[PDB]
């Protein structure tokens, strides 16, 4: 066994039993073991961590040491050989809107974050890793293979630092290293409100007693709000353009400004919250600040649950959706709602769905201006193209009228992310999201592909012919084999994503199984699930049953023409209808008859 509960960083676990609202930290959801699904605790291990030394080291740390008799391939070599492609033609998913990709990143953020090791204060370590590419302690550089273009213009490696782990920040033994999930495992709208009280309050507007979320005072969007700027220096949003000097936004989740479209979706959320607190004020004028905030927060987290589970998940899982997420049967206190470590990798499937460009569209959904279509890499940490360039309404149109990239066996990840990714405190648009993912798998001591195949009640190929038959691809199988030398060594991220898509779905069997379980666990282990009897009133539930993303757009943007089904591909003007004919969220069921 292990020390039953290592817990030096998490002390305070005091719970109010009457409380009708979720805590910001996730704590007190589970009564028998409150810390389940709470921010700042270890990610769950569905299977024992697999580490080079069986403690904290990652495979590929010691050159001599092999995994199952073979050396594991360099993350970047796998990337170049398998992940990359040149031709962006015929790569768009015909039946998925770009919103599909976007919602997947939103939901993912709400659920898990495993941030890097924070051990360098007035230290050159972030630069000693980057400048001289020397692996040590938390620094775990992604080295370039022999034939690599980036070797010629960038250096010997790409900087990479290991993720944070519970108890000691830098040293520990002998139990296996466990990474931290810095957000709440629950689909609770954390990304809008925060997972810490320190952040939660800063995000709030406590000046007025209207329970509104703090907005921007330096800029507006045709009378509509923008999230507040985060005034911390240095900002990468200012670094990308030093002339525009527009900093990153401040949201409930740290990563909000990574790409313009996510920041965009973050802006749509804050608005719907403020819009909700204003309607509650009008029907319940006796309700105070905190109460207006909490009830609005309660409704938004319910909205994210319905969209994700009713509209989003069935089109990710497709045929495999009932097999894993059968109709709700109520809260089950024995269900672990913690995000597992492997899900933070299973969910990365979304990377394949990211297209190489983003567009801006006018009322007739036509190119908005001369540069309307821009390359994705010019949008990493770019908040200025929203403030100084037309607001969100044009971007929210792109999201409805354009397509997500379709995952493709010979075209998995676009170069915008493969070669051109920007990372804070590193200057260049010259990083690789694919290499990073694979590096992270090893950093998190991930079990190989077959361990996971076995875990899901699926076959475990040991030959080239076996792998060919599972992937339904000769050449993909051969490249993987030549690199890994065995399936048993294939990193889960590239292994799960290499499998053909399930019928009516956008992922393979292995991912549909992993994604499948996790989502059902976060629905069943949630005491505050919107459908759990007693959370909302019988009537409130009938009002919430009508929410839509279309409605979220109409309610919080000046667009008046939207599809009925926001995630499927939709063309203008045919697939578009007026906002007038769209179900509204009636808030009458929230009337507080106190007298
Ligand atoms: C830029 C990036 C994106 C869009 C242009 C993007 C998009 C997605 C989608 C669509 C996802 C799911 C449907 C998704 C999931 C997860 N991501 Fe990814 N993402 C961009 C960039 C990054 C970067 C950089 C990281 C950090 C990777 C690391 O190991 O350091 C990243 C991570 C993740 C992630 C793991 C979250 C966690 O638990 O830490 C997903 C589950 N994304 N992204
Ligand atoms: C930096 O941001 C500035 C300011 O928004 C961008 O400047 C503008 O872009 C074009 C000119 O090419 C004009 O439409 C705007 O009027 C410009 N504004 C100003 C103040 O010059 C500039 O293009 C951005 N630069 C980079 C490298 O991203
Ligand atoms: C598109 O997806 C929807 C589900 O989101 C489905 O009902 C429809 O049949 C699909 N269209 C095609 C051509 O497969
Ligand atoms: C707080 O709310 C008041 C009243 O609506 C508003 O005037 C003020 O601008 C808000 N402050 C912030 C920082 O959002
Ligand atoms: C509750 O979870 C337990 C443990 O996973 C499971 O055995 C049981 O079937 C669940 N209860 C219901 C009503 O589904
Ligand atoms: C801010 C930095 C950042 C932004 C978006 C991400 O997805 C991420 O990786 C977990 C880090
Ligand atoms: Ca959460």
């Amino acid at each position: 066994s292990w020390e039953v509960g290592c817990g030096a960083p998490v002390p305070l676990v005091k719970c109010d039993e009457n409380s009708p609202y979720r805590t910001i930290t996730g704590d007190c959801n589970n009564r028998r073991s409150p810390a389940l699904g709470a921010a700042n605790r270890a990610l769950a291990r569905w299977l024992p961590a697999e580490y080079e030394d069986g403690l904290a080291l990652p495979f590929g740390w010691t050159q001599r040491k092999t995994r199952n008799g073979f050396r594991v391939p360099l993350a970047r070599e796998v990337s170049n050989k398998i992940v990359g492609y040149l031709d962006e033609e015929g790569v768009l998913d015909q039946n998925r809107s770009l919103l599909f990709m976007q919602w997947g990143q939103i939901v993912d953020h709400d659920l898990d974050f495993a941030p890097e090791t924070e051990l360098g204060s007035n230290e050159h370590s972030k630069t000693q890793c980057e400048e001289y590419c020397i692996q040590g302690d938390n620094c775990f550089p992604i080295m370039f293979p022999k034939n690599d273009p980036k070797l010629k213009t960038q250096g010997k490696c790409m900087p990479f630092f290991r993720a944070g782990f519970v108890c000691p920040t830098p040293p520990y033994q002998s139990l296996a290293r466990e990474q931290i999930n810095a957000v709440t495992s629950f689909l609770d709208a954390s990304l809008v409100y925060g997972s810490e009280p320190s952040l939660a309050s800063r995000l709030r507007n406590l000046s007025s007693p209207l329970g509104l979320m703090a907005v921007n005072q330096e800029a507006w969007d045709h009378g509509l709000a923008y999230l507040p700027f985060n005034n911390k220096k240095p900002s990468p949003c200012e670094f990308i353009n030093t002339t525009a000097r527009v900093p990153c936004f401040l949201a409930g989740d740290f990563r909000a400004s990574e790409q313009i479209l996510l920041a965009t979706a973050h802006t749509l959320l804050l608005r719907e919250h403020n819009r909700l607190a204003r309607e509650l004020k009008k029907l319940n004028p006796h309700w105070n600040g905190e109460k207006l905030y909490q009830e609005a927060r309660k409704i938004l987290g319910a909205f994210i649950q319905i969209i994700t589970f009713r509209d989003y998940l069935p089109i990710v899982l497709g045929s495999e959706m009932q097999k894993w997420i059968p109709p709700y049967q109520g809260y089950n206190n024995s269900v672990d709602p913690r995000i597992s470590n492997v899900f933070t990798f299973a969910f990365r499937f979304g990377h394949m769905e990211v297209p190489s460009t983003v567009s801006r569209l006018d009322e007739n959904y036509q190119p908005w201006g001369p540069e309307a279509e821009l390359p994705l890499h010019t949008l990493f940490f770019n908040t200025w193209r929203i403030i100084k360039d037309g607001g969100i309404d044009p971007l929210v149109r792109g999201l409805l009228a354009k397509k997500s990239k379709l995952m493709n066996q010979d075209k998995m990840v676009t170069s915008e992310l493969r070669n051109k990714l920007f990372q804070p405190t590193h200057k260049i648009h010259g990083f690789d999201l694919a290499a990073i993912n694979l590096q992270r798998c090893r950093d998190h001591g991930m079990p190989g592909y077959n361990s996971w195949r076995g875990f899901c009640g699926l076959s475990q190929p040991k030959t080239l012919k076996g792998l060919q038959t599972v992937l339904k691809n000769k050449i993909l199988a051969k490249k993987l084999m030549d690199l890994y030398k065995t399936p048993d060594n294939i990193d889960i991220w590239i292994g799960g994503n290499a499998e053909p898509m399930v019928e009516r779905g956008r992922v393979g069997p292995l991912l549909a199984c992993l994604l499948g379980r996790q989502f059902q666990q976060i629905r069943d282990g949630d005491r505050f699930w919107w459908e759990n009897p007693g959370v909302f009133t019988e009537k409130q539930r009938d009002s919430l049953q009508k929410v839509s993303f279309s409605r979220l757009i109409c309610d919080n943007t000046h667009i008046t023409k939207v599809p009925l089904h926001a995630f499927q591909a939709n063309n203008y003007p045919h697939d578009f209808v007026d906002c007038s004919t769209v179900d509204k969220l009636d808030l009458s069921p929230w009337a507080s008859r106190e007298n």
